């Protein structure tokens, strides 16, 4: 009665966009989450709910509550680029009927529109923290109205999860310096034990629920028997048609689900098991339906299965060999070895029902929202080690489709030996959230950085302000070291002290580090290395420049050293000079092949990182030399997933080093670097830099249009559409040495986009020419 959406004083225009697919009434917990306290007035809120319970609607009503009531700008923060991109389009579609402009600041991407001409900016953690820093230097902190944090449990421990605290703490420190509404915080996560601590730290009202529209049946199978969390038998399983192999009834379980016209997610430890399992299942699906690499069977969807394989074909990766076998039978795999474009296709196919069986890794469990009737976990041993509890809850959470299934079933297959360990996961619970700013060592990276941001930014100047900040931390909410970090910044010339007793100021090295979004620990080695490059620099190739923008803070692949030594001998003299100039000794490469001795316990054995870095720069060199992804894979021995993940990392890092050089006055160095951020992003040469401004144009399409007479956007705006269409048809990779009168493919949507409607080769060509024209006019 009262939770009817029409009784909340909702604008009429918006109320219908929600009703497009469901959403006429809310939930018991969503109405209570809004009404209790002074939350709807602007008070901060930290709420928890089970996965697939409707956490999105609660935040959205609060965001619209501020954008339209306070006429201020909102900030939506998401962990990954893939989940951030998924959220942007979902929010764009909802917030357009009232003239509300919504874009995003994600990974290497940047908005065409000014921050002043937005309403809601969608960011990742790294990019959001930088944007906040943008607002401090310009004192435009007054623009920001609220921040929404998704996955609040990443506050605890992550490669970047600590940035979430510095971000929030900075907001808590600033809002304290003005101490009617100020800055509202809406955080949400899974059930945390110390969740009450987070609500108190942020002075937020709390809400927690266990509600879930579809009941989840977590279970564990040992042999034929299936038990619940209390080891009580709930089903004695017997396989309808036996097949050979390992067979812990894995194929029979998948078959049972499909026959009831449903879909199943099958999680496997390694990337190789997923492909092997997708192959076995798809192979058995061929024999069993008929009782004894094709076209999809004739149903209502014959057209869409064909559209999917063709979209895969017209990609920079091509159509995977294993997928060509499996996809025709609604079977596929999904891991980090695949490119981000392949994974966007499969996730969409599975979400539409085109793919009924999806054998995935742990990458998907933390990825986008993707539900299924039955979830199967192959083993409690992932990567040779027992499975993490959070990963388990993320896998089994995808069981049960709201509005479709009566229940969601989860099966964890085990042996008698790993029997005890499996039950531990079903009964297990999440660990308490750590501060990631902790003291053995008096100093720590996260703390040094937090202090640098507030001093250089100019919101903490004196010594009293520092301890005022210490009160606002999540670390102090749980109930010196700060003074140690300040001295560290003094010793390394990051900060200044003047004689009005004891006031701290930023140096040029300080102001440069902040604007570059670089870590103070990393800045020291970078600053010395750059000065080293400017004393003796090679300009005949782009290798030495690439080395300066080649990131080595994390391993992106397992390098085969014997292959490396083989490429070393074949390496031209111009690139050997660059190798020597960097630190690459041939003796060390030999000592890598002969014995797999990593050593690296000693700190001066950063010698290892150097050879790893030079190996990586070679890969980046071919990448911006427009070498096919398939050649690079065979040449170096790394998958297309690792390469693409690397270039998006190097594109970002290249921008940092460029800014770092600009703030230090190093013009000559800046001048050389300022061309590789764009080239690393798309993986192109200098000529294609202009073409790739068009959204639909990537490296391959840009090359074939360049080789056909269209060099610029200007050349592309006067262009004849049907000619562009023909040129596009020529860039496609076919298995036979390719490149029936079918008047039925005049409508086949075989071209993929972002936030996509299926595009035909004709519409894509017409969109490219239309977009080229729109850009050319804005240039005058
Ligand atoms: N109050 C609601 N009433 C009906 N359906 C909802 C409601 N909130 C969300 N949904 C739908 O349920 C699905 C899952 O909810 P979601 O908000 O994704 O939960 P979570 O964010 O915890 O995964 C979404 O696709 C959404 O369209
Ligand atoms: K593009
Ligand atoms: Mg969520």
């Amino acid at each position: 009665d009262k939770l009817l959406l029409a009784n909340w004083g909702l604008p009429k225009a918006v109320l219908e966009k929600y009703h497009s697919f469901g959403v006429k009434k809310m939930f018991e917990w969503q109405a209570e989450c809004l009404l209790l306290g002074q939350v709807l007035e602007g008070k901060n809120l930290v709420y928890s709910a089970p996965t697939s319970a409707g956490k999105t609607l609660v935040a959205e009503l609060l965001i619209l509550k501020r954008v339209l009531e306070m006429r201020k700008k909102a900030l939506f923060i998401l962990p990954f680029v893939s989940v951030a991109k998924e959220k942007k389009y979902y929010l764009q579609s909802l917030f357009q009927e009232v003239g509300i402009k919504v874009d995003g600041y994600m990974g290497s991407t940047s908005p065409s529109r000014h921050f002043s001409s937005l309403d809601i900016a969608v960011c990742t953690i790294e990019r959001a923290n930088g944007l906040i820093n943008r607002l401090i230097e310009e004192n435009k902190m007054d623009l920001l109205g609220m921040v929404v944090v998704d996955e609040l449990h990443m506050l605890g421990d992550s490669h970047r999860g600590y940035l979430l605290e510095l971000l929030l703490t900075k907001i808590c420190y600033i809002t304290r310096k003005s101490a009617s509404n100020a800055v509202q915080i809406v955080g949400m996560s899974a059930t945390l034990p110390n969740l009450e601590l987070v609500a108190s730290w942020l002075n937020a009202e709390l809400y927690h629920t266990d509600f879930r529209p579809v009941p989840l049946l977590e279970s564990v199978k040992v042999g034929n028997s299936i038990y619940d969390s209390s080891m009580k038998l709930v089903r004695e399983f017997e396989p309808m048609l036996q097949v050979k192999g390992d067979e812990d009834h894995v194929v029979s379980l998948c078959y049972e689900t499909i026959c009831d016209n449903h879909s199943v997610l099958l999680f496997c430890p390694s990337k190789k098991w997923c492909e092997k399992l997708a192959d076995i299942i798809a192979r058995e699906f061929y024999n069993l339906h008929h009782q004894a690499s094709e076209c999809p069977p004739v149903i209502l969807e014959q057209k869409e299965l064909l559209e999917v394989m063709d979209q895969l074909r017209r990609l920079p990766s091509g159509l995977d060999s294993v997928l060509q076998k499996t996809v025709p039978w609604g079977v596929a795999f999904h891991h980090a070895g695949l490119t981000f474009e392949e994974r966007d296709i499969i996730e969409g196919a599975f979400r539409q029902g085109l793919i009924r069986v999806l054998a995935a890794t742990s990458t998907l469990s933390s990825g986008v929202n993707l539900p299924a009737r039955r979830v199967i976990i192959r083993t409690p041993i992932f990567g040779g080690r027992p499975l993490d509890i959070l990963t388990y809850k993320q896998m089994v959470g995808r069981a049960g489709r709201k509005g479709v299934d009566t229940v969601g079933e989860s099966i964890l297959i085990c042996k008698n030996s790993e029997k005890s360990k499996g039950i531990a996961l079903l009964q297990g619970s999440l660990k308490p959230v750590r501060s990631c700013l902790q003291r053995g060592e008096e100093v720590t990276g996260s703390m040094i950085r937090a202090i640098l941001e507030i001093i250089v930014g100019g919101v903490a100047s004196t010594s009293q302000d520092m301890h005022t900040y210490a009160a606002c931390t999540f670390l102090a909410a749980s109930m010196g070291a700060i003074e140690a970090c300040v001295m560290w910044l003094l010793e390394n010339e990051f900060i200044q002290s003047t004689e009005e007793g004891k006031v701290y100021h930023p140096t040029h090295l300080g102001s440069a580090t902040l604007s570059s979004s670089l870590s103070p620990a990393d800045t020291l080695d970078i600053f010395a290395d750059l000065q080293r490059a400017m004393k003796g620099f090679v300009l005949e190739n782009d290798l030495h420049i690439l080395y300066l923008v080649t990131p080595m803070f994390e391993d992106w692949t397992t390098i085969d050293w014997y292959r490396f030594f083989c490429l070393w001998e074949k390496l031209p003299t111009s690139m050997k000079r660059v190798a020597e100039l960097v630190g690459v000794e041939e003796g060390f490469l030999a000592r890598c092949v002969k014995g797999k001795v990593v050593a690296r316990t000693e700190r001066q054995h950063r010698q290892m990182a150097i050879h790893k870095r030079f190996f990586t720069s070679l890969v980046l060199l071919d990448l911006i030399s427009e070498v096919p992804l398939r050649e690079i894979n065979q040449k170096y021995g790394c998958n297309r997933g690792q390469i693409q993940s690397l270039q998006q990392s190097a594109a970002v890092y290249a921008g940092m080093i460029t800014v770092f050089s600009n703030r230090l006055g190093w013009h000559n160095m800046e001048l050389l670097l300022s061309q590789f951020q764009k080239r690393l992003t798309f993986g192109i040469q200098r000529e294609l830099c202009d073409l790739v401004r068009v959204s639909l144009l990537n490296a391959q399409r840009a090359r074939v249009l360049y080789a056909s007479g269209f060099h610029t956007v200007a050349d592309l705006a006067r262009a004849n559409i049907v000619e562009v269409e023909v040129i596009l048809k020529n860039a496609v990779p076919f298995k036979s040495a390719r490149k029936e009168a079918v008047e039925e493919r005049r409508n086949m949507r075989t071209i993929w986009v972002t936030g996509r409607k299926g595009l035909t080769e004709r519409e894509a060509a017409a969109l490219i020419v239309e977009e080229a024209r729109m850009i050319l006019q804005q240039d005058l």
